[PDB]
């Protein structure tokens, strides 16, 4: 079927922020938004106790407002602070969710889901760490297309090469 592009990372990882900045704009316009590939972000949530919280919110946005997901990712990476700070607080995440300007009830649904223990967004966040584990993902950021490694994950043309 459609090629599958997987990017492993963490919202607190600085290099992952670089990837988002250099790659996503082009990959999104050309392959993701026109539905040419399935895009998946697996969050290792390994840079602090707030990492997993950021991941839950991200998964709630993805499941309830998929068409706003890439904007959310881009905007959250842009607000990245020192990785030693637990900057991914509920106040910041709620602020980011509301910036998506979604309809009030979806907004509330997303905000309540990621804060609710064992919710679908809660579970998705935990599963991400297991996926990275079972796939033996050592460092981040790393990207694969149908299980094939992207030679230079910071270069759009490198993904493009695997998709041509």
């Amino acid at each position: 079927g459609k090629p599958l592009v997987v990017v492993y990372g963490d919202y607190k990882c600085p290099y992952c922020k670089e990837l988002d900045e250099k790659v996503m704009p082009k990959l999104r316009k050309n392959y993701i938004d026109n539905h040419k590939v399935e895009y998946q972000f697996v969050n290792l949530a390994f840079l602090g106790k707030d990492s997993i919280v950021g991941s839950r919110a991200s998964h709630a946005v993805l499941m309830y407002a998929p068409k706003s997901f890439l904007d959310f990712q881009k905007q959250l990476f842009a607000a990245q602070q020192d990785e030693n700070k637990e900057w991914l607080t509920k106040e910041l995440l709620d602020k980011h969710i509301k910036q998506l300007h979604l309809d009030k009830e979806t907004e509330n649904k997303i905000i309540k889901d990621y804060k609710t223990k064992d919710s679908k967004s809660w579970k998705a966040a935990e599963k991400d760490k297991k996926i990275a584990k079972d796939n033996h993902i050592k460092t981040v950021p790393t990207a694969f297309i149908n299980g094939e490694k992207v030679e230079d994950p910071y270069d759009y043309e490198s993904y493009e090469k695997l998709l041509k």
